[PDB]
């Protein structure tokens, strides 16, 4: 909940994007993506509880949002396979990260809100 | 064609937004919006030929894009009455402005590309 | 708080946009913009308490965010005079509206989240 | 130049994002990313000539834009390592794709324009 949150919105319906799968990976020493955490957005479009302050160490993380399944379920054939962000976390000490994504069938926009606990 | 261009994209269909009405206004000394230029986007989502260098002086301009009519034509319920973009232009003299807009039914994004 | 909320984020700093002025207008019978409510975003980038369920009737509303003052205070000369959205509210009965804006010096993006109470 | 174009804009400076590195990969049968094409954006923020119709077959493609290096060159601390854009292309045969990206230090937006 605390250190990594994901929020997903639907720009076609003006709503949270509900029950969207989110997969988080962390780059290992051998430069491969290791599975780190995953979950589904709630009825508010939010995903909390992915990790903890102890587990969320320095690293390069990928957050991969399964936008394709979301659109397909609504009868839309979308462009992207997913929406993903890749970022270095906690380089200058622990921070809280909110990754927000705004979804359309042929477009997405993502931002990060980073705060110091 | 040169000093002020508008380009509109459709984020739902992954295409230019074609036949979108665009009106441009300039702020008058009494803070009312005076009609300045208008047009409809082409098949490429672009609208050129709005003004000339001589006519486009420093001032506050409003570009109003009729997004509601566009979505209604597609049978999609939209949130906004329109998308407008208000900016100060040609202080520091003439400049070249492209106002781009990316449209979704319940969201839009606009950016300005100001080049040479 | 309930029926109309505004949230503003800074895409340059990855932060809420704090202490941003927001002015709300409602179109009168004579097609003029009448002042409806105003406020400032908090340290979380949020503005609650603008109106109430009784006051927020059907109408065409404008939300005008003073982005120019925000950027100027940070030493940036931005493009826009403001970021504004214009929308019809409560056409099909009362709804809750969240207007979110994401700000950059030469760009902004706005979305609406509309829910049924 | 024809089937796959990339265009990158800078939302902070209101300009094309120039000299941005772009790498394109195609997903291999073993789910690894195989190098496909690359280049740097021009003075107009555009990158043409990546592939040809014959080479650009249906598959899953990744366009990876090195946004971090771009912001570092400007002395601005960025959030993302890069901006990547993953999509399935030429099922239903060849198509024309423009991948556009709008960059800020802590945000980006991408849209696809798929025309005739
Ligand atoms: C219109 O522009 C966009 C808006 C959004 C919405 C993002 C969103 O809801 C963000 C959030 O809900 C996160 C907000 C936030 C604000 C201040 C804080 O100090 C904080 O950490 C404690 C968190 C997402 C994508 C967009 O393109
Ligand atoms: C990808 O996000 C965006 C793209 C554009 C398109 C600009 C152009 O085609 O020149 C405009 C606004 C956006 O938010
Ligand atoms: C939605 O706005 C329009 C779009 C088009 C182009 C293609 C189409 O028919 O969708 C033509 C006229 C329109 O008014
Ligand atoms: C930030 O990336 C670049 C931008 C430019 C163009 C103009 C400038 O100097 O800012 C040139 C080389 C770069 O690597
Ligand atoms: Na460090
Ligand atoms: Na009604």
């Amino acid at each position: 909940k605390c250190p990594l949150m994901v929020k997903v919105l639907d720009a076609v319906r003006g709503s949270p994007a509900i029950n969207v799968a989110v997969h988080v990976f962390r780059k290992a020493a051998d430069d491969t993506w290791e599975p780190f955490a995953s979950g589904k957005t709630s009825e508010s479009g939010e995903l909390h509880g992915l990790t903890t302050e102890e587990e969320f160490v320095e690293g390069i993380y990928k957050v991969e949002i399964d936008t394709k399944s979301y659109w397909k379920a609504l009868g839309i054939s979308p462009f992207h396979e997913h929406a993903e962000v890749v970022f270095t976390a906690n380089d200058s000490g622990p921070r809280r990260y909110t990754i927000a994504a705004l979804l359309s069938p042929y477009s997405y926009s993502t931002t990060a809100v980073v705060t110091n606990p």
